[PDB]
């Protein structure tokens, strides 16, 4: 479970940029008195998993063994037409070619 | 029915994330004077139902007994690109494959 | 007629939450100096008519006699991605097969 | 002409709902010093011509002589995705069959 | 070049309404200390060139010598769903027939 | 890497228009105490690479080394439906024909 303030309740806003949410995660973490390792691996597992399925999955899309910067860039394209454009095109064709999903 | 300020009146806004909604709900539940036995289940029954069909529908999808956490992670993903994007993936085949609905 | 401050000037913004629109509907109505009988049916005839061509459309879909609980929620489906989502599914699947309308 | 703050320079923000438009139209007309009768002949032609090419064209779409009630019925659904939707419903179905326009 | 605060640095936000952009243009212009003749010709060459390729192109579309009122009327349709709508419709059919561009 | 407040961290938000991004960038560049040569090229390497996948790739789209006016016009058009649309048409044309990508 994850209570307020605690990074365990820190989740990216679907509209919130990963560039922002990523920050909310680390600053909010400053709000928590977690052991540094408890705060870092948190910054790892809590960040990605709580990073707005869009960014969060993008992180996975980015191929694990990622750098915070990359997912920052891929998940940064989220919020502006970069998303509403690329995702739109991708979903637009996610189904065009892959419509049969099982 | 559900009068204002009561958890019964509590409802995830059409765009309100499961995360935010789950916050005003429980706070509202604090605002309500139902025992924990009456509140905790309101937290169960009212939450899923009042939680905005986007979340509410996911909620039923995850599978009865979905950890509040699971819906807490999925339902919340809704909002900006969260619903614009992911759903575009399903909205896209919702008409292409499922255009005929009966 | 229907000048401002009356329930005859109570409309749901297109993106407006039904729960919101309907909220001002009745506060305005409270201000509207009609009899219980002249105020209450407004709730019915003006709510459906002035409620966002989409919610207005939904209400008919909800099947008259419906408790405001259902129209409020279906209409609650409006605003967030839910509105674009449900509509995208029907209008998109309407313009595909039903593109021919006479 | 039409200088700022005069009903003449009163124009529905592209997105400014007609409801917002008609309220601000009436907020700047009321503000505008045109005879009581002039305001009446302003409230007529300026209202339809300045109300956002969408709410406006709608006012013209309802067929001149459209009770201000009908505009409010149609140009009220403007702004939300209900518009992006209802508009798409026709524009989307207008391009498929009517793409060739001369 | 065009330094900050100058009308040379004044550009319509990609989403910024022409009505808006044109307002700050002239407000900012006053800030710029250009001779009346210099401000008047900036008002013309900088207004169109720095007016958001949507409006900026519209202005040209309106055809040179276009009255500020026409740019204001055509570039005002830019911003909300009024645009996304009109533009999507043309772009949509542009790619249908005109997809081949050379 | 690029720490907080540095022009290195500095990035065109997804909604931050290039004309604005470039505005906080330069203000933020002044904030980081660097030599002229340093700021001279920071303004370059950090302005295009941190430049919002849309504006940034636009710069590269225009052709790197592009005049600030070329990236500015091109990126000052990135923000609203002038963009969310111009792109929707193209990305749409990217997945219609070019959906197959390898
Ligand atoms: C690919 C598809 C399957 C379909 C096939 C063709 C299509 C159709 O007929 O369905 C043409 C219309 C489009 C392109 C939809 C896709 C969806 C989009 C969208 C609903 C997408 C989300 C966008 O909003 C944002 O990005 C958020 C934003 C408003 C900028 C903010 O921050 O406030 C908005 C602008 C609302 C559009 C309007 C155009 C349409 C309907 C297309
Ligand atoms: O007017 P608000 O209630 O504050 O809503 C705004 C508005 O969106 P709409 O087009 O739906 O009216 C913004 O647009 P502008 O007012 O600047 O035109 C938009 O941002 P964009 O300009 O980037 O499209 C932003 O949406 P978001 O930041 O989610 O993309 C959204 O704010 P909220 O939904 O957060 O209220």
């Amino acid at each position: 479970g994850g209570s307020p303030t605690s990074i365990l309740d820190i989740r990216q806003g679907p509209k919130e940029p990963f560039r922002d949410y990523v920050d909310r995660f680390y600053k909010t973490l400053r709000a928590e008195q977690a052991s540094q390792e408890v705060k870092n691996w948190m910054t790892e597992t809590l960040l990605v998993q709580n990073a707005n399925p869009d960014c969060k999955t993008i992180l996975k899309a980015l191929g694990p063994g990622a750098t915070l910067e990359e997912m920052m860039t891929a998940c940064q394209g989220v919020g502006g037409p970069g998303h509403k454009a690329r995702v739109l095109a991708e979903a637009m064709s996610q189904v065009t070619n892959t419509a049969t999903i099982m």
